[PDB]
Formats: C-alpha cells, sequence, structure tokens
C-alpha cells in the first residue's frame, strides 16, 4: 500500500502541493490500524510516513484534546521515534505549537502505565518506553523539561516506602524543610491539580512495578513472546539513561533502590535464558554499574575511596546494630569485625541458614521492606530476601579496579556479539548494550569510560572484518588426522609455524595479574617478496591477532562469505598481541637493520596480562584447555587503522591519573553548570591591557573593529596613530584606550624589520582574536571560507609576542590544516627556531620550510655554524687575537667578557650627552661596516641612541641564539636534539589529534609543558581525541598549567568519521566535543564573511549560519562577477529522469550508481573541455563511492586517449572533499528511490560549498524537494530551470558578466541523451577543424 500512504499524503498533507483536503481524523485512525499496526510496525511504512512529513503537516498541527485518541498518541510517538532513528530534528513542530503538548504528554504517561495486554499491546507500550526515553534524554528542550520536571524532582519521593522516606530525611536533615515546603504548597492546590501532581510524582515508581510484573511473566524454559523480551530490554535502557544523568538520577536513584528492581532482575527467569535474555543481561550489567556509581547524589561530586569505604562500613554497622538488638541467631555476626563479615561468602554463611521470615524481619529493620506482622509468613522468596541483604552489604571493588582488570583486546566472545559489536546492517529498531554521548556525564570517570568502551567496541568491528576476510582467504580445511591445511593464502595473515610463551612476570603488589607476558611467534615467509617485505615491516607496538581455527569442512569445500564465519572456518580463539620486535640470528630483539637469511621469521610479542591471567585461571580452575598452545594463524593489520590499543591504553592511564584539568573547564567538560563561565569576560584573571601588535593595519581599521565602543587614543597627532597598537579594556565602560607604540629597533639592517600581518580582519574576526589572547575558553564557529586559518595564526602570533614565556600547543585533525597554518605562520614575525611539528612519518613535506624534528635540528645546526662565524668576525673587528673557532660555550664567555663590558662602558658614557658622542664612542663600528652607511644620522641624540641600542640588540640576539643552540653540542644524536626542541626551545608545537593520542605517554615522560592550546577542524575531531590534548603534561603545584583553550571549527559541516554507522545511530559516537559544547550553550564567535566563492554560490549554504555574508573582495572583484563560458547560469540543479528504464542502480549491494546522471556529468565535463576550460579547474563530486567509480569508468571509456579532453583534478565523494575546493564542481546526487545520507544537512552544506565559481548538480529533483531538511537549499536551486542552459558558441574564457543578457544563442538541453548527442557532434566538428598533439 505504498500507493495508499502516498496518495493520502498527496491529498491531505504532502509538501509542494498548493491545496489540500481539510483535516480528517479518520485518516489518522485508518493509517494507524491498517498501515502501521497491521504491517506489524514495518519500518518502511513508518519511514514513508515520516519522510512525507506526516508529523509536521498532519498529526501535530491538528492535535487537540478533543480529537486525541490511542491511534493519535501512538502515531505521534512513532514519528518522533523514527526521527531519532534517522537522526533528524525530532521536536521542532512541538516547539512551534506548544499549546497542547502538556495534555499530550500526560496521556502518554497514562498509556505507558495502562494495564498489560489491555488497551495497549506490549509492543505499543515498548514504543512508548522508547519515546519516553527520548524525552528524558532531551531535557535541553524547555517544552519537554517543563513536563518532565514533576516526574523526577524531590516530590517523586512520595513513591518511596514510608520508612525509607523517613530514613532519608534523617540521613539528610536539611531535606526535611524542603519536604515540608512541598507539602505546604500542595495545600494551595485544587483537588484535580493535586491528583495530577501525585500521579506524576508516582509515575516512575509505578512504571517500575509494571516492569517487574512483565518481567515475572517470562517463563524459564517454555516459549516466550519476543514482545515481553523487548519491553524488558527497552525498560533497562530507560533505567540506565535516567541513572546516568544527574538531574534524573538525583532523586530517582533512591526510588530505584527502594524498589529492589536490580535484585529482581538478577534472579529473573529472563537473565537465566542464555539466548533470549543475553541482551537483557548485558543491559543489566550496565545498569548495575550506574546504580552503584561512585557519586554523591546530592552534591554531584565523585566519591573518594574513603567515602566509599565509610558508606560500606556504615551499612554493616547498622546491620550489626539490628542484629545485636533483635536476632540472637546473629549474635556472633553482630560482634565480629567488619572485614570478617562483609564478604559475599561470609554474608551467605551468616544469613543463608536463616528462615525467610527472619530475613524479611532483618530487611524491615533496615527500612528495606514493610514489617512482617506477628505470626505471618513472608510472601517473598528466600533467594530474593537473601540476595537483597547480601548484595546490599557485600564488599565492592571500585570502578578503577574494575577498569584495570579489563583486557585491551577483544576475544572471540566479543568480536561476533552484535549486541555490543553491531554490523552496519543495524536498523535501530532494537537497542544495544552501548554507552551514549549527548550533553552531560556524571563524573570524569563516567565521561572517560563511555569513550573508552565506545572506542573499544567500535574498533572491534573493523577487527571482525579484517579477521573474516584474511582467514577466509586462507581457506582452512580439514586434513588427516584431524589437522588443518590452508587451501589459500592471504596478504594480511600467515600460518603460525611455532608459538611459545617465554615470559610470565610476577604481579605488582596488589594487582592479581602478571606485569608482563611475552611470547615468541614464528612464521615461514614462503611468499612473494612484496609480502615478505611487509611482514618484515612490522615494528614495535604494532598489534597483531593470534587465531585458532579447527576447520569444519573437508578439503576443497567452497566458502560462502554470506554464511556465519565461525562455523565456516571453525573459529575457536582470538587473542591480541603487540610486537616487541623481530629476532635476529643472534637471538636479539631488533630495535642499520640486518639482512636475515632463510624464510623463517620469529617475533617476540606482548600478550595482554589480564587476558592471560583469566585464561590461566580458567584453565587451572575449570580444566579449560591452554589457549596459548593452540594458535595456528597470525594476522597483521594496516598501521593507520590499528591504533585502537594504544588509544585505549592512553584513556585508561588518564583514568588512573588525577586528571587535573583547569577548574574553570571541569564543569563545562562534564556538560553541566554555566556554559559561559569560561568566557574571557568572566575570567577573574582577564588581562586589562593587550598589545595587538600588527593586528590592525591602521587606526581606522582599529576603530572599525569595535562598532559598539568609544576609542580614545593616548596621542592626538594623527601621524603617530599608526600600528602597532596597545588596547586597554575597562572593568563610559564602552571606552577603549588605544596606545600606539614603536617597535624596538632591531639593528642597522632595514631588512631585519619584522614581517607584518596584511589581513584586514573584520570586527567579528577581531572578537575571536581578542578572545584567544585572553585566559579562558574561546570557541570560534567558522563557516566555509570565513578565514579560520588567518584568525588562528593571528592569535598564535599575538600570544607569541605578548607572552614570550608561554608555549602554545596546536592540534588539528589533518596534516593539511597544519600545512596551511605553517604556511601563514611563515609570513609573520615568528622565528622559525621557535617552531616545531610532530608527526609519525615519512609525511610529504608541503611547506617551504621543514618544521619536523629533522628539519628543525638541521636548521639549528646550520644556524649555529653561521652565528659562530659572526662571533669570529666580531672578535676580529674588535682587534682581539685568536685563531681558534668559537663554540657556543666560548661564544658565551666572549659575550660577557668582550661584548657586555664594551657596551656597559659605552652606556656609562653616553647614557648617564651629544649626538656626536653616540657615534664617537660606539664600540662596534667595524663589525657593522657591511651594513648600509652611515649607521648614525647625527640629527638628534634620541634617534642615534636608539640606533645604537638596536645594534646591540642585533648582536645580543646572535648570542641568545647560540646559548639556546649549546644543547646541540651537548647532545649528539638527532633524537636527543629533537627532545631539546620539544621540551625547551620551541614556543609553538603542532601535531594532529591522532599523533597526540599515540604520543601522550612519551610526552608526559619527557616533561612536555605548554600553556595554551589552539585547535582547528575541531568539529571533525572525536570527543575523546579532543579531551586528550588537554593532558599532554603533568599538573603544576596541583593545578593544570593550561591558561587558554581555543577551538576553531564548524559543527554545520561534517563530523568525525565513524566506520560503522551503527555506533552513530545508537550512541551518537560521531559527536565532537566542539559540537557538544555548542549544544551545551558555550558562547561562540561566529565568523560572518567568506572570501573564496561567489556570493550567489554562498547563498546555497549561508542560510545555515548566523549572519553569514561576504567579504568586500568577493563582492567587488571582477573574477567573482564573470560568468562561466558556455553556461548561462553560474549554478544549476539539473533534473535527470530514467535512462533505459533505470534510475538508481546497485550492481553490488550498497554500491549505488546512476548511469543517467554519470553519463550526463561526464558529457558536461567534455563539453567544458571542448570549450577550452582548464580541465584541472574542474572537479567531480558525488555522494556515493559506487557512482564515483562509475564516473571514473566513463571518463576512461569516453575520453580515453582524447587530446582535446583532459582529466578533472579529482573524481571523488563529497565526504572525501572536505576542506577542499575547485573553481568548478560537477555534482551527482545519484538517488531516485530514497534520499539517503544527504538528508544530513551537514553533508548538504559541504556539498554546496566546494565550488568557487561554478556548481552544477545532477539529481532526481522531485525526490530531494520532498525532504524537509533540504528545503532551504533546494528551494533556491529550483528557482532556476532544471534543464541545462548552454551557450556553445562562447569559448572559455569569456568576458560576459553574471547578470548581462548573453550575445550568443542559448540552447536548452532537456536530457542526458540530447547532451551526449550534442557533445559527440561538437567533438566530431572539432576533430575535423583542429588537431592537438601530446605524446
Ligand atoms: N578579514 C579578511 N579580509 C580580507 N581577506 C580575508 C579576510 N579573512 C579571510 N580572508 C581571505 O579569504 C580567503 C578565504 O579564506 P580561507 O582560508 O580559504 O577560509 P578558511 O576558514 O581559513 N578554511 P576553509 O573554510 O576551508 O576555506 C583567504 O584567502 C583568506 O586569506
Ligand atoms: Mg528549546
Ligand atoms: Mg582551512
Amino acid at each position: 500500500n505504498a500507493e495508499f500512504v502516498t496518495q493520502l499524503a498527496c491529498k491531505y498533507w504532502a509538501p509542494h502541493i498548493k491545496k489540500k483536503s481539510p483535516f480528517d481524523i479518520k485518516v489518522i485512525e485508518d493509517i494507524y490500524e491498517k498501515e502501521i499496526v497491521k504491517s506489524r510496525f514495518a519500518i518502511r511504512k513508518i519511514m514513508l510516513l515520516e519522510f512525507s512529513q506526516y508529523l509536521e503537516n498532519y498529526l501535530w498541527m491538528n492535535y487537540s484534546p478533543e480529537v486525541s485518541s490511542k491511534a493519535y498518541l501512538m502515531s505521534i510517538c512513532c514519528m518522533v521515534n523514527e526521527k531519532f532513528r534517522e537522526n533528524v530534528p525530532a521536536w521542532e513542530i512541538f516547539k512551534k505549537k506548544p499549546d497542547h503538548f502538556p495534555f499530550f504528554f500526560k496521556h502518554i504517561l497514562k498509556a505507558a502505565l495502562a494495564e498489560t495486554d489491555g488497551e495497549f499491546s506490549l509492543h505499543e507500550q515498548t514504543v512508548l518506553l522508547l519515546f519516553l526515553d527520548h524525552c528524558f534524554n532531551s531535557l535541553e528542550v524547555d517544552l519537554i523539561r517543563s513536563q518532565v520536571q514533576q516526574l523526577i524532582s524531590l516530590p517523586m519521593w512520595m513513591g518511596l516506602q514510608l520508612a525509607r522516606l523517613e530514613l532519608e530525611l534523617k540521613k539528610t536533615p536539611k531535606l526535611r524543610k524542603f519536604w515540608n515546603l512541598i507539602k505546604k504548597n500542595d495545600e494551595k492546590m485544587d483537588p484535580e491539580a493535586r491528583e495530577q501532581a501525585y500521579q506524576e510524582r508516582r509515575f516512575l515508581s509505578q512504571l517500575i512495578q509494571k516492569f517487574i510484573s512483565v518481567l515475572k511473566s517470562v517463563p524459564l524454559s517454555e516459549p516466550v513472546t519476543m514482545d515481553k523480551v523487548h519491553y524488558c530490554e527497552r525498560f533497562i535502557e530507560l533505567m540506565i539513561d535516567l541513572e546516568a544523568l544527574l538531574p534524573t538520577r538525583r532523586w530517582f536513584n533512591t526510588i530505584l533502590d527502594d524498589s529492589h528492581l536490580l535484585v529482581h532482575c538478577y534472579l529473573s527467569n529472563l537473565v537465566r535464558r542464555e539466548e533470549d535474555g543475553h541482551l537483557f543481561s548485558q543491559l543489566l550489567d550496565m545498569l548495575k554499574f550506574y546504580t552503584g556509581f561512585e557519586i554523591n547524589d546530592q552534591t554531584g561530586n565523585a566519591l573518594t575511596e574513603n567515602e566509599m569505604t565509610t558508606i560500606h562500613y556504615d551499612r554493616i554497622t547498622s546491620l550489626q546494630r539490628a542484629a545485636f538488638a533483635h536476632f540472637p541467631e546473629l549474635y556472633d555476626f553482630a560482634l565480629s569485625n567488619v572485614a570478617e563479615v562483609d564478604t559475599r561468602e561470609s554474608l551467605v554463611k551468616f544469613f543463608g541458614p536463616l528462615s525467610s521470615n527472619t530475613l524479611h524481619q532483618v530487611a524491615s529493620y533496615l527500612c528495606l521492606l514493610p514489617t512482617l506482622p506477628k505470626n505471618e509468613d513472608t510472601t517473598f522468596d528466600k533467594e530474593f530476601l537473601l540476595e537483597l541483604l547480601v548484595s546490599r552489604h557485600e564488599r565492592r571493588i571500585s570502578q578503577i579496579q574494575q577498569l584495570n582488570q579489563m583486557p585491551l583486546y577483544p576475544t572471540e566472545k566479543i568480536i561476533w556479539d552484535e549486541n555490543i559489536v553491531p554490523t552496519e546492517y543495524y536498523s535501530g529498531e532494537g537497542c544495544l548494550a552501548l554507552p551514549k554521548l549527548n550533553l552531560q556525564f556524571l563524573t570524569l570517570h563516567d565521561y572517560l569510560l563511555r569513550n573508552f568502551n565506545l572506542f573499544r567496541l567500535e574498533s572491534t568491528y573493523e577487527i571482525r572484518q579484517d579477521i573474516e576476510d584474511s582467514v577466509s582467504r586462507m581457506k582452512p580445511w580439514q586434513s588427516e588426522y584431524g589437522g588443518v591445511v590452508f587451501g589459500g593464502w592471504a596478504r594480511m595473515a600467515q600460518p603460525i609455524v611455532a608459538f611459545t610463551v617465554v615470559e610470565v612476570a610476577k604481579p605488582n603488589i596488589g594487582e592479581n595479574w602478571p606485569t608482563r607476558v611475552r611470547a615468541d611467534v614464528t612464521i615461514n615467509l614462503n611468499v612473494r617478496d612484496h609480502i615478505k617485505d611487509e611482514w618484515e615491516g612490522l615494528r614495535k607496538h604494532d598489534v597483531c591477532f593470534l587465531i585458532t581455527v579447527r576447520p569444519t569442512k573437508p578439503y576443497g569445500t567452497k566458502f560462502d562469505r554470506r554464511r556465519p564465519f565461525i562455523e565456516q572456518v571453525g573459529l575457536v580463539y582470538v587473542r591480541g598481541c603487540e610486537i616487541q620486535g623481530m629476532l635476529d640470528d643472534k637471538g636479539r630483539v631488533i630495535e642499520p637493520r640486518p639482512n636475515l637469511r632463510g624464510e623463517s621469521r620469529t617475533f617476540r610479542v606482548f600478550l595482554d596480562p589480564n587476558q592471560y591471567q583469566q585464561d590461566m585461571t580458567n584453565t587451572i580452575q575449570n580444566g579449560a584447555e591452554d589457549v596459548y598452545e593452540t594458535f595456528n594463524i597470525i594476522m597483521r593489520r594496516k598501521p593507520k587503522e590499528n591504533n585502537f590499543k594504544a588509544v585505549l591504553e592512553t584513556i585508561r592511564n588518564l583514568m588512573n591519573t588525577d586528571c587535573v584539568v583547569p577548574d574553570w573547564l571541569h564543569d563545562i567538560i562534564l556538560g553541566y553548570g554555566d556554559p559561559s563561565s569560561a568566557h574571557y569576560s568572566k575570567m577573574p584573571n582577564q588581562i586589562a591591557t593587550l598589545d595587538f601588535n600588527d593586528t590592525f593595519l591602521s587606526i581606522e581599521h582599529l576603530k572599525a573593529s569595535f562598532p559598539g565602543h568609544n576609542v580614545k587614543v593616548t596621542v592626538e597627532d594623527p601621524a603617530l596613530q599608526i600600528p602597532p597598537f596597545r588596547i586597554t579594556f575597562p572593568v563610559e565602560a564602552k571606552t577603549l584606550i588605544v596606545e600606539p607604540h614603536v617597535i624596538p629597533n632591531r639593528g642597522p639592517y632595514p631588512y631585519n624589520q619584522p614581517k607584518r600581518n596584511t589581513i584586514q580582519f573584520t570586527h567579528t574576526q577581531i572578537e575571536a582574536i581578542r578572545a584567544g589572547m585572553q585566559p579562558g575558553l574561546t570557541m570560534v564557529v567558522g563557516p566555509p571560507g570565513t578565514g579560520k586559518t588567518d584568525v588562528a595564526v593571528q592569535i598564535i602570533s599575538n600570544i607569541y609576542h605578548n607572552f614570550p614565556e608561554q608555549r602554545t600547543l596546536i592540534v588539528t585533525h589533518s596534516n593539511q590544516a597544519l600545512n596551511q597554518l605553517f604556511e601563514k605562520i611563515m609570513a609573520l614575525d615568528i622565528d622559525e627556531r621557535h617552531l616545531l611539528r610532530l608527526g609519525h612519518g615519512e609525511e610529504e613535506l608541503e611547506t617551504e620550510k621543514d618544521f619536523s624534528r629533522y628539519g628543525r635540528v638541521n636548521y639549528v645546526l646550520a644556524r649555529r655554524i653561521e652565528l659562530l662565524e659572526e662571533v669570529k668576525r666580531l672578535q676580529k673587528s674588535l682587534g682581539v687575537p685568536g685563531d681558534a673557532s668559537y663554540t657556543c660555550e666560548t661564544a658565551g664567555y666572549f659575550f660577557l667578557y668582550q661584548v657586555m663590558s664594551r657596551w656597559e662602558e659605552y652606556i656609562s658614557k653616553v647614557k648617564n650627552p651629544d649626538v656626536t658622542e653616540v657615534s664617537t664612542f660606539f664600540p662596534f663600528h667595524e663589525y657593522f661596516a657591511n651594513a648600509p652607511q652611515p649607521i648614525f644620522k647625527g640629527r638628534s641624540y634620541e634617534e642615534d641612541m636608539e640606533i645604537a641600542e638596536g645594534c646591540f640588540r642585533h648582536i645580543k640576539k646572535i648570542f641568545t641564539q647560540l646559548e639556546e643552540f649549546r644543547a646541540s653540542e651537548l647532545l649528539r644524536s638527532g633524537l636527543d636534539r629533537s627532545k631539546y626542541l620539544l621540551v625547551k626551545e620551541a614556543k609553538i608545537i603542532a601535531m594532529t589529534c591522532t599523533h597526540a593520542a599515540l604520543k601522550r605517554h612519551d610526552l608526559v615522560k619527557l616533561g612536555f609543558k605548554y600553556d595554551n592550546i589552539l585547535m582547528e577542524e575541531a568539529a571533525q575531531i572525536l570527543e575523546i581525541e579532543t579531551f586528550i590534548p588537554l593532558l599532554l603534561q603533568n599538573p603544576q603545584d596541583g593545578f593544570s598549567r593550561l591558561k587558554r583553550w581555543i577551538m576553531i571549527g564548524d559543527h554545520h559541516q561534517l563530523p568525525p568519521v565513524i566506520k560503522n554507522m551503527a555506533f552513530q545511530k545508537y550512541s551518537n559516537m560521531e559527536q565532537s566535543l566542539f559540537t557538544r559544547f555548542v549544544r551545551v550553550g558555550v558562547p561562540t564567535v561566529d565568523l560572518d564573511a567568506q572570501g573564496r566563492a561567489r556570493a550567489s554560490l554562498c547563498n546555497l549554504y549561508n542560510w545555515r549560519y548566523k549572519n553569514l555574508g561576504n567579504l568586500p573582495h568577493v563582492q567587488l572583484l571582477p573574477e567573482f562577477s564573470t560568468a562561466n563560458a558556455g553556461l548561462l547560469y553560474d549554478f544549476q540543479l539539473i533534473n535527470v529522469e530514467d535512462f533505459q528504464g533505470v534510475g538508481e542502480s546497485e550492481p553490488n549491494p550498497y554500491f549505488y550508481q546512476n548511469l543517467g546522471e554519470a553519463e550526463y556529468v561526464v558529457a558536461l565535463f567534455m563539453y567544458m573541455c571542448l570549450l577550452g576550460y582548464p580541465a584541472d579547474k574542474i572537479s567531480i563530486l558525488t555522494t556515493y563511492n559506487g557512482q564515483k567509480h562509475l564516473i571514473r569508468d566513463i571518463i576512461n571509456r569516453r575520453c580515453g586517449n582524447n587530446p582535446l579532453i583532459g582529466r578533472p583534478n579529482k573524481v571523488t565523494t563529497v565526504d572525501r572533499f572536505q576542506g577542499q575546493q575547485n573553481d568548478y564542481i560537477l555534482l551527482s546526487l545519484v538517488r531516485t528511490r530514497a534520499v539517503g545520507h544527504l538528508r544530513d544537512v551537514r553533508r548538504l552544506v559541504v556539498a554546496m560549498s566546494r565550488a568557487r565559481l561554478g556548481l552544477y548538480i545532477f539529481a532526481r529533483v522531485s525526490l530531494f524537494q520532498n525532504c524537509f531538511e533540504l528545503t532551504p537549499a533546494f528551494s533556491q536551486l529550483t528557482a532556476r530551470p532544471l534543464h541545462l542552459h548552454i551557450i556553445p558558441t562562447e569559448p572559455f574564457p569569456t568576458t560576459r558578466k553574471n547578470g548581462e543578457r548573453p550575445s550568443h544563442e542559448v540552447q536548452i538541453i532537456k536530457n542526458m541523451p540530447q547532451m551526449a548527442n550534442f557533445v559527440y557532434n561538437m567533438y566530431m566538428h572539432l576533430i575535423q577543424t583542429t588537431h592537438h598533439y601530446h605524446q
């Protein structure tokens, strides 16, 4: 009935249909019963409804109390849930018309609590659970928060057992007055508002009771309906989210404990079902982590180890009090020391023999259960009563100890578990046992652990793929007797020839695992030399996997990749390892690498010590076979895709340090508290006066840079009002005091005057630069081409000059951004000896100078030589004898003894007074003879004195550098020399976030220090990889040394790449820290003037940003108003219908293509080349890799060996063209059936902004027009014709302007075949009339 739902849409609510039939309630009733319910809530049906804008255009705007029904409530929830599943904005229509939302919300609550199997089915109530989960996860929306407040505030405690309430009020006496105040205010309520309030206050506690009864209805072994299982799963998901968010946890945690839900769940039949309850069990483990989480519910602070111990000791103590006073059977227990009774074992020993009635009575004295009336039997099971008391009082290991016992490698028990390692096929219909990233975290441990686990589990997916491919290729077959033979070979995996554990070291004190486990693994490189080289290319810290297969198939049996991998190859074990090094023929671990002989190679590796202990324990205790005698395959990976273990290790070490981040950052990082509290205007150490140096080009530029301020200059003469400028900021209060000042003379060589900034920064860019110079958090949102890089280097330059004792860390996502920063840095007044760039390569040098450790060591060495030669020349100019050359050491002696002495004597004469005596007594005439003469001008004392001063500064700089360079005389190796630059010499240190994550351990060990962090591409960087650069150093006197945090990025462009999008769908793992901070509400500086593309093209994406306009040169330069030759419009959206009955096609699954679009795009590219376009100035983009390869295929098969037709600079996907651009972009959107991942507006914005001068898009226009999120772009694109307007008699280039009517014929191409015809005829006319000649 796809034609049914669509016809309804067209009639009643579809977009781009002028007139619709009026609202009819029966449409909602019919669609819900016959389309949604009858199809068993089929996802495709729900998608069609959601995409057709059912919620926005029919459901909500026609919703009222008078028309509300079951079908109406459910339909709204289905649409909202689907929007979450599709990651599109879910709440906008409610925000638009909020009036009836409170009524709607209250009735969702009623429906959720409705009697099981009653009016609402269990599935329908699961849908409601999920919807409510989304609500609780969305308290940032005022409309939702105002409804949810009453469900989760202190008054909810009226759902507590009366004795437990009193216990809590006694525990926190200050709570009682607030409790009383609530009871008083309740009196002022009318009877219905009171009843509504009480129902809301009891909702969650009553919901728990409903769950418990559903859970109990699950049989132990008999068949169970999946609807019960899924209800229970979604319920625990709700519990976790409520518990993992402080505002929802604060009062509800006590409620959850009072209900004893967790004990019910662990004793339940459902968890005991190994297959059915597996997901439920994993969700349960997550909930347990949070119900026992180490945080104070009221203060929100993390609990110390002492506080934990006290809590545990107080519980035992109160149990012993009750034991002593009321239970003779527990006399011995009550008198015993805590340690002797508080283990699970001891507690079972003491309470296990007791009757059900006695245990119930014990629990009642702890306010855990109601009193058991005299002579009554308890209704609770003994195992419940026992587990209640035992679990509550047993010793717990801390969160840290729990973390420190986790293996860092996935085993075969994890890699194929799709509850925690979902495939890319994950629809989003079921839930996963995964952490979620949103806005807030409980504590730093919570924050770090969520990222740890998400990184861990996501990386495991890629490992699965690598294992399945390489091991399948090896074709493991059975041989005789019962052995394995490999029918194939693999590049990335080899048969193990030998394996031996060679070291099991003793545990550190306390820890129960070996500190180190090592093994030797031998392979036989009976392979192609290319493969032999790659295997010998393994290096220290490279991670490999050790695999055990016991093949199931006879020899020759075909493998099917579609079938379950484990049964296919007989997968038994997977263990990870880390290369220490390859052995040489002297038995030494290789760190002048040798040429080994033969084809056998042995590697010494590290095994995960926690995994080793667990396996050994399993072997010793349970007779399990020794896993480490069974490995027969070893697999290596691509190094660039294989950093997971090192990142996890870094994150775990962080969790084991005190994590000292700035106190003004901690709360914001965790996502709570005032988001603006780290803004410079609110920092207590805000600096009043700043030197802006070369930031402003003139006093006019400065005045224009502060629109809302009154500028007062300390000097009236307009000729003295030139840069550099100091600016003092107040604390009338809109007044800026500007002081012009003079750069100190640097010597008699005018070329040694400093380089200067040439960028006339806008007032907005100035706000960013100003903020970056101040202490605190500075966030800059920089739309495409708004000058992010110029802002960055100006901030860096200003910090460099203002605070010469501070060090700046630069972190980016890509090496391209680093290349751009260093390029612009080179044009500014920054000494290259203070620059350093870290990286793992073997990276192509793209800048004019080399800023790697290697390049910088070399510069220092070469500069030292030149400077020591200057000292020699100085020596001789002074008439000091001595033929020996200087070292940095003797140069230092020379400066103090020969230079400073002469200068001090000189200053004593002329600065303690004629113009003539400035020059007459100047001690360095001969040294500066080579400089432009005369040195002194003889005009005034002040002038010549400063000229003399500058000469001394020149000489002093020589010796300052040599003193810095002495280290290269004390450190011979390039590695030690590079260490000196990193720890001491450099003032600006740059690297990628990737490198920062890998190298944090080494950096901390080196004593790396820095004061300021600047980041670019911030919204492209994963959350945890944004956090790690905050901690590349040790704390200083107990506090973070970090003074500034500047982040520059664009959350309206593409996010960090998540290989497996299931982790985005469920967990929002792609969300950057930058993006989270913007969402949290951290104030941002939004750059508002782009300078790389036409204003006309900018309109296609500037709607997405705050006030994004264009820079003057874009508005005024001819190059932006000159039309594109042979094309009427500078941009067009071109409709492409079917070609030979096909639209989108899929030759391989998910390898989306569109022959009609591809052929049209290539034909246009050919058309342009035949017009004389620079083929290199054209790049071709598409949203799918399948189409990319197809366009390439057609490029080679249609252009081929054509002299008149070049190649486009690139043929690639939009996602691979981030930060890149060309003059002309040809874009293919491919899809005809469904919109696909272009619905992500960020992908849209990137796609709309890759072109400087020309953008031509080929798509099924109708499909994308219907997409609500894409409307602001496509409503602009459809304002122009959807048939390509060509002007084939106008060659490239043209002087025709953008607006003027063309002086040639305009022909309209109405489809691709007509175009492919035209281009063929045009070319056959050009082959006859011309002849070009490349060979
Ligand atoms: N205030 C300004 N006045 C004049 N030109 C500017 C100004 N700000 C930036 N530009 C220039 O405008 C051009 C576009 O900036 P650009 O470097 O490409 O943007 P970006 O934010 O740094 N990176 P991207 O978004 O990928 O293009 C550059 O040549 C800049 O130098
Ligand atoms: Mg809001
Ligand atoms: Mg850039």
